[PDB]
């Protein structure tokens, strides 16, 4: 049930304007996504029965959580409990990998396949 | 409650020699860790009751996850589940953000208070 994958610029899916994704592995309990967001984009307010962490790879955007805002540059980090409304603005090009738990089924379409082991 | 964690070079804590680990956020699911790995050091076989997915910031690594063994590099990925026998061997200073779950609790004593926002 282990899963490695390898990193390819190939094969980010588009997933709202200006916010690309990619499975990138997942298991029993999680599952584990790249975010690739475009300078000026945004993520709409939105909610949903994951708990979602994150860790900003590259880039500066600015996360809101409920009623919390913070500015969250490179190497910065997140955690937001399941059901809790968040949003973003992406400030410049950016690179997020997040984990959701539960396993989110829904995500699974998004796995990059060609690069799996 | 939701976490933002911000960035530090300060205060990982030795786990191995050679190897450090800071817990960077975590919430009622998950635990988020960073760690931190030196040139020639190595861990040793362990398994544990958590799901562990991983992402490889930087450096290079051989990551044994029971007969497998894949040499890991900058945005390469894992996933191994709970109790399953894994080692690393580190071929150059690398960094490493890996999520458990559930909430790992012995590494909650890791987080570096002096960065949640
Ligand atoms: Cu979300
Ligand atoms: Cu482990």
């Amino acid at each position: 049930a282990s899963m490695y994958a390898k990193h390819s610029a190939q094969n980010y899916q588009p997933l709202l304007p200006g916010i690309k994704i990619k499975t990138l592995v997942y298991g029993e309990l999680t599952l584990m996504t790249e975010f690739v967001m475009d300078k000026g984009s945004s993520l709409p307010d939105h909610t949903h029965p994951y708990e979602q962490t994150g860790y900003l790879v590259s880039g500066k955007i600015i996360l809101y959580i409920e009623d919390k805002k913070q500015q969250i540059m490179a190497g910065d980090s997140w955690c937001i409990p399941k059901n809790v409304h968040h949003h973003a603005e992406i400030l410049e090009n950016s690179v997020a990998v997040e984990v959701f738990a539960p396993t989110r089924e829904e995500y699974i379409k998004y796995l990059d396949r060609t690069t799996v082991v």
